[PDB]
């Protein structure tokens, strides 16, 4: 029983994502207005996918004012107050030295936890942490942030997000 949906992108047809809000079920990809050189989001069919056949690729061509201005957010994430969850995801990048923050929070943008400013390498790694839903929310969000200046010119790949009751 996982709390998020389509965490490995397997429900989505391969291709460049043209509808950022609704093109990928289970995810919201929208880009901030300060980002003048838009990123490219692509669901890729690839043989080295960690799970299934597909991964999400994010190519960063430019940044805006804040790192959350290029982001992929899993939503809805269906939870229960007081319950401790395990977050697991796989990530790699085309070139060494990409930076990503993996976060979870509510619809008022309060965070329950994060893996902060993680270094991504050219080989798939798992990234994992635990968080507890500390308030009365039942529908929360899991924003991943890509808009760090270090990432300009790089492509970051993610797959296999699972948020599970501990
Ligand atoms: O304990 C957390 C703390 O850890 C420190 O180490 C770190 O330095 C802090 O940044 C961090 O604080 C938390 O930051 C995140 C954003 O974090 C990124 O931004 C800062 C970077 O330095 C850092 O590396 C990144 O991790 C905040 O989440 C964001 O909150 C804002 C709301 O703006 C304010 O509201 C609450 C207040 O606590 C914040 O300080 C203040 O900025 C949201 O901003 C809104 O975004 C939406 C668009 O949302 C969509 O895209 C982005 C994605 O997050 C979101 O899920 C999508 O739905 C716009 O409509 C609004 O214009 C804009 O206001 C951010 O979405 C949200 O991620 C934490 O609130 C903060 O505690
Ligand atoms: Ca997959």
């Amino acid at each position: 029983l996982v709390a998020n949906i389509n965490g490995g992108f397997e429900s989505t047809p391969a291709g460049v994502v043209t509808d950022l809000a609704e093109g990928v079920e289970g995810w919201d990809l929208n880009v901030g207005s300060s980002v003048t050189n838009p990123p490219v989001f692509e669901v890729l069919e690839t043989s080295d996918a960690p799970e299934g056949n597909k991964v999400l690729a994010v190519t960063v061509n430019g940044v805006g004012n804040n790192p959350f201005n290029i982001q992929a957010t899993a939503l809805p994430v269906n939870v229960r107050p007081g319950v401790t969850y395990t977050y697991t995801i796989r990530a790699r990048a085309e070139q060494d030295g990409a930076v990503v923050s993996f976060t979870v929070g509510n619809q008022s943008f309060d965070e329950y936890g994060r893996l902060h400013h993680q270094q991504i390498t050219t080989e798939w790694q798992p990234f994992t942490f635990e968080f507890t839903v500390s308030d009365q929310e039942t529908v929360i969000r899991a924003p991943i942030h890509f808009g760090y200046a270090a990432n300009v010119g790089n492509t970051i790949y993610i797959d296999g997000l699972a948020i599970v009751d501990l």
